[PDB]
């Protein structure tokens, strides 16, 4: 296969769980602009009806509706909605949205632990089951969950955050081997701190970012497009030999003495 | 301190889950054997106390009450007893009680993941919350979890477990580092094919075990004692600068090729 | 920066040793195909110099000179030849040239120990110790070390190779911490059975194949360019954030149970 | 077996390199206080013949000799003694001596290559395999390498050096797999900051000390007798499903964010 095919996703179609904000925003953009077609979702319909007619006018094709990915009906009625207007045709599942809790060990509670579990772990498991018929039947299927780097470090205050991005470590790895059958990839990228909405309080506190960008070699905070940089590649053929890896996008946090 | 001293549990104090079959079984005794004294549980009532009066003709001090660890609870309730019967003093504290699926990733129903994440990450984050207090007045604390060298590698079937066990792993990354000013150290036994009552149908399969034993450098499937050996030597003061770690008891099956 | 620039190589200089075959003859026209000056070495010239012919009609700017990496006065030679093609300044490093030697532990001469040392681990060592200067020069530079899988696993027969490699997998590290300061990168490729001139020997032996195929989740061996192309990924703007990593490219071998 | 005896070193023969000062000092007295008889070395006669006379006098059967293990010439005479001592049979192999060179990458010479890998590297390997048939004959064979925590992460300075350790991480688990067959176990400590008379320089820079302990959970630096501990224990036959597993023993240094 030539050089421009194996780096192209035309006449693909994906679906980026969160993408309004942030990291997913990113992915979204990433991906439509190497030609696929994209759907996306979140839980706010005016910035959800807002970022479509901003792709819109950017020549992409972006179709998307409100989604909770937490509850398990509203992740069924996604992938129909999916189904249908991608024709039961699926190239792409990339599990982006995700939850947050910075407390310690002694202060999680049982609604903080159910909650992280339902939307980093549940969600995105529940989203590969039912993704599995339209990957299959697209011919080239390729699942990338985004995960952290804490997950194979101890951060203070990330214990249950950590353990749930853990465990979609291993996902992968479960993933690519069972449906290698039914040629679907599937890898993981793990970012360090990243500026998004969601980190925008931790980059905001000057002494907070100072003790976290010490411990990165690039000695800053990474951008959303560096992480969807490589989301997308994972997705084009010229991945077509990485399945079940677990990718750092850290500036070298994790491997820093 | 003396070679007597670091290889001695006497006048500790222990918490063993599920310990009246196999793994947890084998912890009971190794502890027991090395001047601790132990407290246990199970689900069965009249098998704890036929394991209850068999450690107490070998001199053991094995105290025990039925308990569910799904529960919280019943979480709840053992550590109340366990804190009136230690005078609230717990050195050790071994998370061994599991749960097992095993199914591909399109067959795992809702009711079997939180059947897992109750039972393998659940009990065992809660169960370290409620021995804190006591871990950290005991003045010399141990948390050894007991996850599976399947957390590592894919195994047909082992999907949601695996996942389970892997977030386990991470747990004991935070453990070690947020509780480490209160002289507690964390780590976790990951063992291989393991000759217990819940291995039984799978050991009992000729051609099963015959595929397994042959991805094992060792070429036979280990022992209970193999597993409560490490447990315990974690636990002893001449561990004292190991914390935080996974280490594999699995005669060589995730790093063979 | 925009899509397009952050996913290009235009502009770029680039050094691949070993580039006249197999996976490094890959990477040299996967970088001139993104727009990089490439520069190339060998042992044998003839060959070489078909190449320089073959790069050239394709409209490729690739240049090269004989070389024997395992020699330090033919590295320091051809790293004088390099600063004055590029006049110093050179964004690319692609460590890709190597030895191997299949034996069991016991079998492995002191001739087999020094030459895997030499080629595999001191060359590379040294050519980046030479190239230092001309990627700092650069503003923006990129190591990539070609590595492989069997640095995780036990391989029969691999011992000492796969022990080179895995003090690549360390120096990876080392390097993309030490020189962040300088704006450069350093990461490592790790791949599986590749189809090259090398290991056509294991291509032709067709139980050997079948043995390596059931153990690959892709259920084949791969391709130089599913190599390649990652590789190159690496070494653009848009893996700005990703450095000290080690990616496995082996179809899923080694998280395979 | 019974507790007793899987727990014990008695009637077995063992070979630590460099038990003179610090952990292989450590590792001696833990292995003669377990009742295994002891062959150790060194690059000093008067020192090695005071630590004979006090463990002759600490009721101890250890012998020894002058061997500079970086030399094979030596190798194989210390070989040839260990076995006219043992009668030819030897259970354990314990690689302790070793050498360390803190610079830059840059700075790095030629000399300090070579030492590195000669004394980390060289003499490891073709120890193992001189003492192969020893293990072998012994029936219940175990070796342990001590490597280092940094084999895993970048500290500054380390390069060369970590990549030497990160071979011998690699190589722990050939051994287990290859000479399995032979009843012969391969493990590895890889230990952090330790107060041994090499480090004392890094001990009395109280600032390098108070930067170092930081980075530890635990706080402190570690004692030689916490590394010699864990390395006699996969030495018992208690650890006889434990093979081809690296325990770095840091205090929580590689896994603390
Ligand atoms: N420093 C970092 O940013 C960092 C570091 C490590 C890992 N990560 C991981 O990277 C991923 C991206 O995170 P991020 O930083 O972009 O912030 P994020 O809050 O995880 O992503 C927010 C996006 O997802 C949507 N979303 C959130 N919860 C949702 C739910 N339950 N159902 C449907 N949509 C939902 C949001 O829209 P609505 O809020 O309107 O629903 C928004 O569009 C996360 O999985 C995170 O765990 C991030
Ligand atoms: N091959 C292997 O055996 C293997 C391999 C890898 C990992 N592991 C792990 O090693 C650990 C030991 O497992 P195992 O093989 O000994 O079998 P297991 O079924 O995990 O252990 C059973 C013991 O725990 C008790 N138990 C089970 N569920 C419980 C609950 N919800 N509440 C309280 N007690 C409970 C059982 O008593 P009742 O049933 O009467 O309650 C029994 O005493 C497990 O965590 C497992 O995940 C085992
Ligand atoms: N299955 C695999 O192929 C596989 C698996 C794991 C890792 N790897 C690694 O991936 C890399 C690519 O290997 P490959 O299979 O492409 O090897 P290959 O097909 O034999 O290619 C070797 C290339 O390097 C050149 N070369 C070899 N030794 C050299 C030396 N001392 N100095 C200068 N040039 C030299 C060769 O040219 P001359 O011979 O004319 O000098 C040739 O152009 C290697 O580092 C290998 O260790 C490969
Ligand atoms: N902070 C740490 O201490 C630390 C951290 C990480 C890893 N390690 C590793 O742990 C191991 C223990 O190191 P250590 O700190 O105990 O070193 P040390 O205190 O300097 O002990 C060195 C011992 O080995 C002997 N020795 C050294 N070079 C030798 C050679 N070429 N041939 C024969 N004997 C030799 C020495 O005796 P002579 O000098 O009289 O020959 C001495 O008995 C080393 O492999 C080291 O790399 C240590």
């Amino acid at each position: 296969m030539s050089l421009e095919k194996r780096w192209s996703l035309k006449g693909t179609t994906a679906l980026v769980t969160g993408g309004t904000k942030g990291i997913g925003h990113a992915i979204v953009e990433e991906l439509a602009g190497f030609g696929a077609r994209v759907y996306t979702c979140s839980r706010n319909e005016a910035e959800l009806t807002k970022c479509l007619q901003e792709w819109e006018n950017l020549n992409f094709d972006v179709a998307g509706s409100v989604c909770d990915i937490a509850s398990r009906t509203e992740r069924e009625e996604l992938m129909e909605r999916v189904s249908s207007v991608f024709n039961g045709n699926l190239n792409i599942l990339i599990n982006n949205a995700g939850g947050y809790v910075n407390k310690p060990i002694d202060d999680v509670t049982a609604e903080d632990f159910s909650f992280l579990v339902a939307v980093n772990l549940e969600s995105a498991f529940h989203l590969c089951q039912l993704a599995h018929p339209m990957l299959k039947a697209s011919g080239r299927g390729s699942i990338v969950h985004v995960s952290s780097c804490c997950a194979q470090i101890a951060l203070p205050g990330h214990s249950m955050y950590s353990a749930t991005k853990g465990a979609i470590n291993q996902l992968t790895r479960n993933l690519a081997c069972e449906w290698a059958k039914d040629n679907i990839r599937t890898n993981t990228v793990a970012p360090g701190a990243i500026r998004t909405p969601s980190s925008e309080p931790f980059v905001n506190d000057k002494d907070a970012v100072a003790k976290e960008v010490a411990r990165v070699p690039l000695g800053r905070i990474g951008e959303p497009e560096e992480v969807a940089a490589i989301t997308v590649f994972l997705c084009m053929p010229a991945a077509s030999y990485i399945t079940g890896q677990v990718i750092c996008v850290d500036g070298g946090r994790t491997i820093n003495g």
